[PDB]
């Protein structure tokens, strides 16, 4: 197939894990780091504005809580993104195993969505669709942010003001939803009919389970104001008293992912893998094109993050 | 929730794949321990798509098939619908392809003889499949092909209603067609891509693979013996009055090569002759007497009979907790 030869050149395709925006995804391995890797499939024959903002997001932010956009490909049919393995599964599939999540449980999980959606946010982006099949785990058990085909959603997870159309604020409301389903294993608004949801929602009235705790109950009634002048802020999210109960330190929520500092022992393998000298290599891995050199250099870094020498081949 | 009457009867585990535009999950059926897939379908998501939700749905109700991925239970609620599917591990006949060089004759022969089986099973029950591609076959935990995704199949000679590289030159120009004849097409461009590793028509434009389709001229690599470039010549033709009907493709002497039997088309899944360890087991637990089960209606029942069926057949004992 044609529609596989320049893909195959760079990547051995594994059996479909999954879905993405009604992409199948696919496990495979990038020939030239060893490393795994998820490729999203798209036929753009069988939603094309959803793949290009997604794309275009995905081109713009880079952070440890957002799942790593290494590689786009297209040919004749089809668009290929090339994406950071998250073999932990959803977080929706971890709050149906369980019942729900214990408070300690979800301040741990909480934490890395309240950094990843502040860094969105400090980029100039809303997510417009924060929900738990959106969170999925890495292999060392942490969160990555998934699905930005909306930018800067489920009806249950939206905002009053945007289900109204009168833009970082409807994510804090999201993340409230987020915040009770994790702790309760069920929605704090839910219907059989839209306009009963709706309606549910603009009324902002929701059960308080006993196992709540004072602390938890306060920090819902401040993420889930109907009213998002009276929601709070992402400053204060960031060193809430439940958010900071047993790690007394704030949510870190700045990129340890850089576009601009490039690391040495990367530049200096891919300069002996082209046959070149640095700043030819450093200029062309600066480029950031979303070809094969980024998915060789992120990987070759996610290659030595992980201890592994940074080798090629 | 939109998950309350699906969480009474499936044990829900992990996203697995991809059906049609909708999500795949593994799952446990809690009364009979079995394993199963579930496919997710929102309601108020996929819109212009529920017609093809509702044409597989109504095809994977009326056909029931040893090569057919089996339906078990269609659940409905507020914002989705579900479909309990057959379990498939095995991967799709795709990956197979794609994992080596092409397959030798004797390796296509195994497969393809169970979609000739599958595909002709389909024709006998007045159904075209007209989406027939290596993504839309999957291995079970035995290595047997199960055919997939309906959402495009029609009665040729009922009521009305694929991939451009497995479209029969009549399809892409829309004649008026007993429609079956276009899945032999498919089977033969499917034939090819198991021993060649390429397609016998391939374009970088959609524009240029479709005149190549109409020309019908195609490359015979070296490797093709006889037999296979002949059974080829009879399956890509593009007038499809000239193309091999079922009938000689089922008993045609490629076919016939090493097993010296025709393809066992007919079904060994029955929606009549109940195997009755099962209707007394669905006896004992729902304490009610065997006056049926034949309703079929696909819902609790028919899933719990069929996977008992399929739970019997695995050799572990007809049981209902
Ligand atoms: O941000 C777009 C995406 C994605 C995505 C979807 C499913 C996955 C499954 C496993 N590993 C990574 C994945 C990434
Ligand atoms: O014909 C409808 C269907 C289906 C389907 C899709 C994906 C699967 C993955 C694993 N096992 C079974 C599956 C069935």
């Amino acid at each position: 197939m044609k529609d596989y030869d320049e893909l195959l050149k760079y990547y051995e395709l594994h059996e479909t894990i999954g879905t993405g925006g009604f992409a199948k995804v696919k496990l495979a391995c990038h020939i030239l780091t060893g490393e795994m890797v998820a490729i999203k499939i798209m036929d753009k024959n069988t939603d094309l504005p959803r793949i290009k903002t997604e794309i275009e997001a995905l081109k713009n932010l880079r952070h440890q809580h957002i799942c790593q956009l290494y590689h786009v490909l297209e040919t004749a049919n089809k668009i290929f993104m090339v994406l950071e393995y998250c073999p932990g599964g959803e977080l929706f599939d971890y709050i149906i195993s369980q019942d729900r999540l214990s408070e300690e449980e979800t301040r741990v999980v909480f934490r890395q969505i309240v950094s990843a959606v502040a860094y969105v946010h400090s980029q100039g982006y809303a997510h417009r669709d924060l929900k738990p099949e959106n969170l999925l785990f890495d292999e060392y058990h942490k969160l990555k942010l998934i699905d930005f085909g909306l930018c800067a959603g489920a009806l249950a997870y939206a905002a009053p003001e945007l289900i109204q159309g009168k833009g970082s604020e409807a994510d804090v409301w999201s993340m409230g939803i987020l915040l009770y389903v994790l702790m309760c294993g069920f929605l704090p608004f839910d219907d059989d009919t839209a306009a009963a949801l709706v309606a549910k929602i603009m009324r902002g009235k929701y059960d308080v389970p006993k196992w709540l705790s004072p602390s938890s109950i306060l920090l819902l009634q401040q993420m889930l104001q109907v009213d998002p002048k009276k929601r709070i802020s992402m400053k204060n999210l960031l060193n809430h008293p439940w958010i900071m109960q047993d790690y007394n330190y704030p949510v870190e929520w700045q990129s340890k992912n850089p576009f601009i500092h490039l690391d040495d022992d990367c530049v200096t393998e891919l300069s002996v893998h082209h046959r070149n000298n640095r700043q030819t290599m450093e200029d062309l891995i600066s480029l950031w094109q979303y070809d094969h050199l980024t998915a060789t250099y992120l990987l070759l870094l996610a290659k030595k993050a992980r201890g592994k020498p940074v080798r090629l081949r």
